[PDB]
Parts: C-alpha cells; sequence; structure tokens
C-alpha cells in the first residue's frame, strides 16, 4: 500500500540522520571517515550527500526502528533488516559499511548502497528489491540532475554512483548511473522524456567498451542520439578527476564526444583492416547503425567519418545504407 510505502521511506530518512552522526562524530566511524577524506570527500560533500556509517553491532538499525515504533517485519520488507531463517530473528542488513543514500526521482530516500572500507565482500552492498526500491527504475542522482539534463538537452551515463558523485562535484551536473545493472527499458523510457541525447562514459577498460557497445546499440535501436566519451586506459571519472583535477575533467568531457557509429568503427578498426570476413560483416552492421540515426545532420557526418575505415567514399557508403 501507499501508506506502507511511506513508512518505508520514513524508516530510510530517519536512520539516515543516525548513520550520518555515526560517520562524522562517533569513535567507531573514525576509520570510515578517514577513508572517505582520503578519497577526496570534503566534510561539505559528505554532508551534502548525507553519507553515513553503519556500525558493526548487527542491531543498530534494528533497535532504532524498534524504539521509533516501526513494525520490524515491515523494516525487513523495506530491506533495512535481514532475517535468520532458522530462528526467525531479525538483524541489520548493513554492518560496518559506508552508507550512501539512494534517492528516487522525487528525492526521497528509498534504499542504500553500503561500501566496505576494509576490503570485504561484496565491495558494494545494495538494498534488495522492495516496493520502493527497484533497480530497473532507479537512476542514481536523477533527482538532482533533472534540471541540468533538460537545460543542457543531454544526459551522461556513468558506470557507478561513485563516479557520479565526483563528476557532479567537478562541475558536470547532468550525470546519472544505474545501481550496478544494465540500463533497462524502463530507464530508457524515463530518459527519452527528458532528452534525446545520451552520452556514455563508462570505465576505460575492456568491460567498459563492451558495455558501451551493448548499451549504445540498444539506445540507438530505441531512436536516441548516442554519443561516447572514451576515458584513458584503465581509468574512470573518479580516477581522472583525482589525477588531473576538475577543470581538466570538464574540458576532457567537452572535447572528444563521438557519435556511436564513429566510436564503434574506431574500436573495430584493426579487425576490419585485416579480416575480410569481418570487413563485410561490419560494413553491413555500420550501414544498419547509421540508418537508425534519427538526426539527419549527425547521420551525414557519421557517413563521412565511418567511410574511411572501410576505404570507400562517403557516396559509396551512403549507397550501401
Ligand atoms: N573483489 C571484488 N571486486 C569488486 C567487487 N565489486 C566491484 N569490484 C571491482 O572493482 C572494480 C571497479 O569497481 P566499479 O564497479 O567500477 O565501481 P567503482 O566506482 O570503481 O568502485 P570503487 O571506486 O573501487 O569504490 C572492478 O574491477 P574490474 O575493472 O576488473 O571490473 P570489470 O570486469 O568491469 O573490468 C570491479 O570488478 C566485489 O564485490 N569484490
Ligand atoms: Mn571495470
Ligand atoms: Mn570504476
Ligand atoms: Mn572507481
Amino acid at each position: 500500500s501507499n501508506a506502507d510505502d511511506l513508512q518505508m521511506i520514513e524508516m530510510h530518512e530517519l536512520i539516515q540522520e543516525f548513520y550520518y552522526y555515526a560517520l562524522t562524530k562517533t569513535v567507531e566511524g573514525e576509520q570510515a571517515l578517514t577513508y572517505l577524506q582520503e578519497r577526496g570527500f570534503t566534510d561539505a560533500l559528505i554532508k551534502e550527500r548525507g553519507i553515513g556509517f553503519a556500525p558493526d553491532s548487527s542491531h543498530f538499525c534494528h533497535d532504532f526502528l524498534q524504539k521509533k515504533g516501526y513494525d520490524i517485519e515491515l523494516a525487513y520488507e523495506a530491506g533495512l533488516l535481514s532475517r535468520n531463517e532458522e530462528n526467525f530473528s531479525y538483524y541489520d542488513r548493513f554492518r560496518n559499511r559506508i552508507m550512501f543514500p539512494l534517492k528516487n526521482a522525487q528525492g526521497r530516500i528509498v534504499g542504500y548502497s553500503g561500501r566496505t572500507y576494509t576490503g570485504q565482500e561484496p565491495k558494494y552492498l545494495n538494498s534488495p528489491e522492495t516496493p520502493i526500491f527497484q533497480k530497473r527504475k532507479l537512476l542514481y542522482n536523477l533527482d538532482k540532475a533533472r534540471k541540468s539534463i533538460r537545460k543542457l538537452d543531454e544526459i551522461v551515463l556513468l558506470e557507478g554512483f561513485m563516479d557520479v558523485i565526483k563528476s557532479d562535484t567537478a562541475g558536470l551536473k547532468n550525470v546519472v548511473a544505474t545501481m550496478g545493472t544494465q540500463l533497462s527499458d524502463e530507464h530508457i523510457t524515463f530518459i527519452r522524456k527528458l532528452t534525446s541525447n545520451i552520452t556514455l562514459m563508462f570505465d576505460g577498460d575492456f568491460a567498459g567498451s563492451e558495455a558501451t557497445l551493448k548499451t549504445g546499440q540498444h539506445l540507438l535501436q530505441q531512436g536516441l542520439n548516442v554519443f561516447v566519451i572514451q576515458l584513458p586506459s584503465g581509468m574512470d571519472p573518479d580516477e581522472y578527476i583525482g589525477k588531473y583535477g576538475n577543470d581538466a575533467f570538464t574540458t576532457f568531457v567537452k572535447n572528444d564526444k563521438k557519435s556511436f557509429a564513429h566510436y564503434k568503427v574506431s574500436i573495430l578498426k584493426d579487425e576490419i583492416a585485416h579480416n575480410d570476413l569481418s570487413y563485410e560483416r561490419y560494413l553491413k552492421e555500420l550501414s544498419h547503425d547509421i540508418s537508425l540515426m534519427k538526426s539527419s545532420i549527425l547521420q551525414q557526418k557519421a557517413i563521412n567519418d565511418v567511410a574511411p575505415f572501410f576505404n570507400v567514399s562517403p557516396e559509396q557508403l551512403a549507397n550501401e545504407i
């Protein structure tokens, strides 16, 4: 029910104040606080994002929600507590982790991501699927980013929320991320209503490139204008900002932004030039990709940009399309 949903949100927003105090003021939170500060988190940013710490007692959240008069079983359903199936007892789902509030599109806290700071597994522990937290629908930072996305007529998708937090601080405000999932049909439906331009900036490794190609292809099929920013090898936005600074980052992002077709053929460059079988297959693929582009202006430029990779003229490629 909507009433139960509201209680679940309340639980999240009330415990947030407690997590925040635990992180910034208490003895047990000291090491977690140092970890964040060494990663460049100022006290202002921690306060701004409402970042906190979950103690290791296993009944910190439980006792708090109990004292406030919340139904314990509902707290379990809200994904704040876990349940011992043998004894049917309840305990904290989040223990000894740095707590990042996950807000819905309306800016209400509906879940948490808890990061280890002592090399534990998993590195990031998210809320499970609940009536108020659904990974296929939630986009991290969307609540804050919406205004700039509409103003700039562009959304930038990163791999993880940590990169979003850093990028936002650096001056790139139209950024979001999924909670460790592939971009869903629901997400795409949400995004489409805000803008027709989406830029993918995943990590600069093999997995990021593969994800760029898969996500990009799907977005293209859905009729969106897809762009790609390619980070230096082995780097993500958080690492770039930490190494080169804020101004260097926002300049980099503004510099090399390629249409998806151009990015795709540049990745396939060597195979195309050496494998005649791949040459023919990718010529057909890129032709199809370019045909999907809704922008007549960008379509024509993609033709000019892609043709040299196949050693054909723009006119010949246009004919193939
Ligand atoms: N041992 C362990 N590693 C994890 C876990 N979760 C994520 N990682 C790895 O941490 C690396 C980067 O994490 P990300 O998902 O990119 O998020 P981050 O913003 O980098 O978090 P962070 O800054 O480290 O706190 C990746 O290495 P790759 O580049 O090889 O990933 P891949 O197979 O994609 O090449 C992940 O595989 C985990 O639960 N356990
Ligand atoms: Mn990676
Ligand atoms: Mn990363
Ligand atoms: Mn990282």
